DNA sequence: TATATCATCGATAGTGATATA
DNA sequence: TATATCACTATCGATGATATA
């Protein structure tokens, strides 16, 4: 059962193999010198000196310093109990430290904490050119619109999104639709005209506007004008997610909005 | 030191490594992240983001977002951080109980070995560390038969009130000299009950250079070296010799004439 | 041995745990044997020898005349000061190697660089600290107009590029926040401002800082999280309609700005 | 060469192999996609994506975010210079941090600084037995005595150390020698008695004192009385280095001293 | 014998390669 | 073609064994 004594020492009292063996030897034989320890234990001769000295610091042994160091064991009923008590104080301090750390981390993370869940990533700028990619990107904006939808279309949009707008409107999203006159001839409803008549959305027409745009909440979608590209529907478009930037486009839209209607 | 301070604290007290700590701040910062997005916005290497995010969920700091494409959300700091300390307090409670079990079992195993602890023919021993003072002074108290002279600076016999009271019950004459700063510790103590009841003498003094414990013909004292104390390696001596004890006893009686 | 001393040593003086402890021990006790070091410290006995040998190689300890392997500490005032000196020295050495490398790189990349003309009309730059990596190209390419509303990051340290553009007869309007004014003391921009070579106004604040050069515009987005990680997004757009839009906003700010 | 450019990038601009290769490719070809980068560089296909994004953050590239990310290089004349400048600020901050750390370490170590050289160790307690070890230990005390030497000998000190005492005295060490009367018969004529007569040291004799001791400065050397052992000269002796403890023994010596007879 | 040193393990952490629809 | 993951290196620090004179 000496192995058991040694086993319980390493596991619950911060003693390593040799230190555990050394202490067990002391209790059993009483007073030992490093050399004597080597002959009655499994502690290597060369190590018994620092192992006994080690126990000395841990409170497991008392010593007679001299040419020949004598070591006697502390009564296990004392050292073992003293340890647990000491251990409990160390644990209390570590607990106080973890709690302090938590309070600090919480104050630091307060400003950084984000309650909005990123819908399709953290990117706030996206460059689109394809007809497919332009369509998907626009559908995302409308699908995620919550407050307002401002659409100034001259025809740069590759797809008719009557259903996506109407789906957005039925969700309670305020919608303003601005069209060029020579799009109405192809804009026979096909709803929207219906929703307009029913006052479910606003619909105004204008002959000319140079900066067509799609605004959804705090996002804007616009093209970098390229007349040739627009024909091939490969015109470069930009999506931006920023209230400052969108607020600017929103001012431009309202300038258009107050100038025409049919 | 804002973000980095957060990564600092996380690594120091919540067992996250550097990459895990960074990953968690990012999650909290951006709400949701792909392993790719994480590598992009953070100093966690791309090839490591995958395992790093998997390690965070296993540690309870991150949850795998519904569906696919490997999207991870952070567990709210108030939740994970509070939960971590709880579970840690839980594991500590478990260990504290295992220690108390081990002690009992060890004492059960060491009973046979200790025929005598009659503690030897040696008349001098050294003990390292003031925290280890009572590991010897307790044996002095239990063996005392006639006299006890204790001038405590707060370390000689800390938490040995019961052994002192017991010795008194055995008819050992006891004189206790304390520094006035130790008085409050004696409020609910049973020692005052014995002092005013005249079972032992108890006096106080602002300070005295040489704290000591005398029991019969034994004496215990500490040396004084600043460096040694910084390392918890102060030297304390126990001597069993009538001439030397008589010498220390004279010093005690000098102090005792100035107390209370 | 305050844990904080060992802490600082590891953080700022490139000692490992055992070495940091060893050095405190030396200073504490003045002279130590490898054996004595292991005894009084938490440095393993089997490691004290190399650890002390490593301390001398790092200049923190000197080998006592001996010869029985006794080690003394180099006084903190000496070793600590010398470490910083040598570190300042190595940094000076590296700074020169960097400037050499730069020159050599520019010489090697010369042949490659004939592919520079800013087809694409939009680019993104990460980090407000990287703004000028693009805004510098804008300024040098400016031919007709320059409209700069700076909050302190748009065109930091680009005074010379601005002055140069003006010299080429490019009309310049600079709108600054009043907190940046002191930075212009004796600056050459004021010399041109007072000489009527450029307009310079100040404003308490403005939401959308920007740089307009000809038909190009440069601006930053605004996300707190992104800034914590040095990953703020900045956009460069080359489009007359969009520039016209931003120029309208600029002219709104410009109508409210102090003449400076 | 391409190797030289990549080599200077890794060494002085905090770029790793792939990042360095990637940047050099950008400068050479202008605008690249991750897939394009793989076909004109040594950057592994699977890595080109995170490698290009990495440069993006370091200020070595500009990007068009989209399904297919396009990357353009920053002009090396700009990023390289910007780097050196940024790096100089980081070193500046680090210097302030090292210096601050130094001020604190100095304040913390001030009380701990030790000017006294041990000579024979840090031990302040030593247990000695035997003539050899008892003799050597006493010779050391006398060798290191600087201020005072107090000797109360009844014969427990074993070997006669007249020469070690006289050597100490000639060094300017104040010496008080207290002896038992029945040890005087063995001291004439040599040598201590000569120094006593010449008033180079004090010499007093006393019939009885129960606690013999050797005091050197802040060290005391005494035996744990064992008459049987003392005959076999194997009596247990203790050496202690402490001003408080030595001060106590010194009071006892002085008690004996005021009771002894001169010469 | 009592001085003086080595060997093995696991975990970081930086860095260049490899694998799956 | 993009995603997903691995593999090697050196250092640390913890722990159990070996080497001189």
């Amino acid at each position: 059962s000496k192995d058991r004594m040694v086993e319980l020492l390493q596991e619950h009292f911060e003693l390593n193999l040799y230190e555990a063996r050394a202490y067990v030897a002391l209790v059993a034989f009483g007073v030992l010198t490093p050399a004597e320890l080597a002959s009655v234990s499994e502690v290597p001769a060369p190590r018994t000196y620092d192992v006994l000295r080690s126990l000395e610091k841990k409170g497991f042994a008392m010593t007679q310093p001299g040419k020949t160091n004598k070591y006697r064991p502390v009564h296990p009923a004392n050292v073992l109990e003293k340890f647990i008590q000491d251990w409990q104080e160390r644990v209390k301090e570590e607990l106080e430290a973890k709690k302090k750390a938590k309070e600090e981390l919480l104050e630091l993370m307060a400003p950084l904490i984000e309650t909005e869940v990123p819908k399709y990533g953290v990117e706030r700028v996206w460059v689109v050119r394809g007809i497919k990619n332009s369509t998907l990107k626009t559908k995302e904006m409308l699908e995620e619109a919550q407050n307002e939808i401002l659409l100034a279309d001259d025809g740069f949009i590759a797809v008719n999104l009557e259903d996506d707008i109407i789906k957005a409107v039925d969700r309670g999203v305020k919608t303003k639709i601005l069209l060029t006159k020579n799009l109405l001839p192809r804009l026979k409803a096909s709803k929207i005209i219906d929703y307009a008549k029913e006052g479910k959305l606003e619909l105004r027409a204008l002959d000319k506007f140079d900066l067509p745009m799609l605004i959804c909440d705090e996002e804007v979608f616009f093209a970098l004008e390229d007349l040739a590209a627009r024909y091939f529907n490969y015109e470069t478009q930009v999506w931006i997610k920023d209230h400052r930037v969108v607020a600017l486009f929103k001012e431009k839209f309202n300038e258009y909005w107050e100038k025409a209607e049919k």
